[PDB]
């Protein structure tokens, strides 16, 4: 079963939208969001990867109580986020923390309720909609195999470098 | 210059939607919101209305930090979000705290910018997405006189019982 | 369905203690626990009841997000945790909040995970450890049909008054 | 040894300050402080009590954790802190919990340590600094049995009435 | 437009004073205050600084919502508050964030309510006053040029090393 | 008087397991805590040590107000909690904030009240009760001598390397 670890950068329930320099490692707040909205789960991305947009891998993660930002969490993915915005893609890949038996239920995409899903999706739809010249299309769910696939040719990426 | 007492039931940040039963003055929560979105400002609602739609007249109270549910705030008006939703009329006076002099310069509806109108707006617009047979329609924002005859008419009305 | 009014006292992630006076339904603080212990769930009591012990029905409620204390949720029960302790009969409703469609999978106490039930049934079995003259003794989990029945009858033994 | 009920306004931490409504129990925002400053206890007022200047007697609360505003708590007094403000008379009875062993060694002011009391006595010297007309003078500890005396004549003067 | 990153130790409403270790990077509790005061900014320094007392120099960032310490805010300045302590120089550049069209308006110290300078000032002249052997005289607030050069003149220095 | 810099790991309150990567220095979370406890004062280690079973001493440290995960505290030894869990030996020394002058009455273990010393040890005595393979065994608290030779030989330990 693949894990890896996740830098979050946002606990569950800010309206800070923070950031990693990826050179330095520092931690940075992007904005305080436009709309009144709040970031549905912990979100981070990836150690060691690099996406098809050329940054690092986005990430999700499902917790019982939210961490601080620049934190690390050993997790497994269960699922993905696709979507397009202004800078192309920009997917997220649901997780749950590795090694966690808790957890052991979370396998798949249909083992999160469709409450939760929509939820996420609806903050990415529209977080965005009252900073001009920035929007998002193509917003879909996929399931594990899709997110393995997805994390896999983004470490290979990292690698070749 | 017009004043009233608004108890606030929601502080700004929350997700939780509370409610006060007007049998008993409780406060109740309501139901904890189906979208990633949290109340804009502290929300609640004037002592002693009957609104427009036979439920007390709701108000948003501009605060340097929040309250606690069911406080009761000396708040005047500077306008109105004017709304019709799935129970009619649902309009929500714009408030700031009476008596105090750090908000002598907000007088009237021009005098809040433009970005914490458009974030309440966006707020009361979107935050019923996800419960079908919930909609808004007719949002608008109106000025500080068209806000006082709102709350001049529900204030005769409680009277009038 | 069955549903009631319960009354939150102490929200989830507290060490301190809440009670309600039931003579005037004012909130007070019992005391700051003696363990380095917090309250796993919402806990309160059911509002009308009279239970085995003669005070109100203890009910543990869960929420997606922690209430404050004095707050009414409407709920339903699922499952109960049968306990004595130097006060008598002590027994605790664990109920989902009513009306809500993101509970309905959860119906009846096999549909709690164990992690919980284990959690809330060791905060009760060692909270008191550091009070001498405080025992529990007889703790169990019992099912929804069990749950009902104490409702009920602590119901009928409220209007008998 | 004496004892009596606190009603808590507000919590330790705070710059919002709440007082209760006497007539009607409601809690409300008196204003959110002009100074950078936050109550250093928990503080609220003994309940059935006159003071010397025609309000309830006031009282701070040590407390391991702050409670929420409105929440009883039953106290005994180990001093005071005497002052006269623009309003005259203005006394804080310096309170721990009452029937908590954790609070047995603390039985008179020379048993709070003078970091914290002269936080206490700092915060009321300096709190309404950048509120015109309004100063604070004569501001002094005293020892229990004149906190003691004070409750007293507080409660007949209550009762008388 | 001057800009530059503010790495922010102390988040607004904090009585825990954070410095950062300049050789490491590490953040550090220089101590809890003695006053009961709490910053009344988020508050940090500009990174790749040596100010006029040869420490980095300080600044204060009003933010909509604080952030964690360690976090970059790239800010630009709007004036400065000018103060002599124990330590010599001890000036304080005031900002807003930079590239965020909510604070256009923030241009110049002028454009800062008094209320809120007055505040900072009170902050920074009490919050000291029970550490002996520690006082702040020549407390004043100078515009935006001002600002600008102790900021150019700290980079200028930083470099020449 | 000897004293160190903690690396604070685990706020008061807390529970969220975090530690740190000794490699990189990474704050990472280990878990969420099985059982309904929280840690009972901040946690974490000092720098530049290695301890008897090969990791950093662990250290508790009280603090009036709890730090961020990752802060350094420099702090003195007053006593220490000695056990062996299942990873071996597994002390922890209780710790105060070194220089700071309202700490100066507490020295060693016995200035500590039974009541903090009680609670400290259920925690770690219960706190891993749903975690099967994971006990701990002999639990006690040692004075301030035994703690600075813990240190003082695990300072050695770190230097031979
Ligand atoms: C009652 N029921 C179906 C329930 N399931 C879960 C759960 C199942 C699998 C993972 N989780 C989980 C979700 C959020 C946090 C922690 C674990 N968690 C709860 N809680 C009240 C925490 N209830
Ligand atoms: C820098 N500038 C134009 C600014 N204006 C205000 C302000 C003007 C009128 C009312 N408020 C107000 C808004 C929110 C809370 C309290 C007061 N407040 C601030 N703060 C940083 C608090 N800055
Ligand atoms: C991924 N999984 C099985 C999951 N299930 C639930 C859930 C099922 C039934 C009720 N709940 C519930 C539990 C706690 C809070 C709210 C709802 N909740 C989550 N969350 C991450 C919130 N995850
Ligand atoms: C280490 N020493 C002398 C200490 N004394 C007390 C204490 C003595 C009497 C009352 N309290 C008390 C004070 C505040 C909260 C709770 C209890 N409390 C602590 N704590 C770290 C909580 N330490
Ligand atoms: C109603 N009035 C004059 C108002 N102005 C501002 C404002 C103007 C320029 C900057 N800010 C600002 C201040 C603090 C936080 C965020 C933005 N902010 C508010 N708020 C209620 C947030 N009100
Ligand atoms: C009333 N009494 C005996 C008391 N002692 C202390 C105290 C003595 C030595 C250290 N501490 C200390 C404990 C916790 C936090 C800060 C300092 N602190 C208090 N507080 C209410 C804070 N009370
Ligand atoms: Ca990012
Ligand atoms: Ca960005
Ligand atoms: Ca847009
Ligand atoms: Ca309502
Ligand atoms: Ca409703
Ligand atoms: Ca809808
Ligand atoms: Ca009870
Ligand atoms: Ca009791
Ligand atoms: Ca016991
Ligand atoms: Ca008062
Ligand atoms: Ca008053
Ligand atoms: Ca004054
Ligand atoms: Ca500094
Ligand atoms: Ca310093
Ligand atoms: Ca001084
Ligand atoms: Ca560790
Ligand atoms: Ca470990
Ligand atoms: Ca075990």
């Amino acid at each position: 079963a693949m894990q890896f670890d996740v830098t979050i950068e946002i606990p569950k329930g800010q309206r800070n939208k923070y950031e990693v320099d990826h050179e330095t490692g520092r931690v940075r707040l992007d904005r305080y969001l436009y709309t009144p909205m709040a970031y549905p789960t912990d979100y981070g991305f990836i150690e060691d990867t690099l996406g098809d947009d050329g940054d690092p891998l986005d990430a999700l993660v499902l917790l019982p109580q939210p961490v601080f930002p620049g934190v690390l969490v050993a997790a497994r993915p269960v699922g993905m986020f696709r979507m397009v915005d202004e800078h192309g893609g920009d997917d997220k890949v649901l997780c749950v923390p590795a090694g966690d038996p808790r957890w052991d239920h979370v396998q798949d995409i249909g083992d999160v309720p469709a409450f939760e899903l929509d939820a996420i999706k609806h903050f990415f739809v529209h977080y965005k909609d009252l900073e001009p010249g920035k929007f998002v299309k193509a917003a879909d769910w996929v399931d594990r195999a899709e997110a393995e696939a997805e994390v896999q040719r983004s470490v290979e990426r990292f690698k070749a470098g």
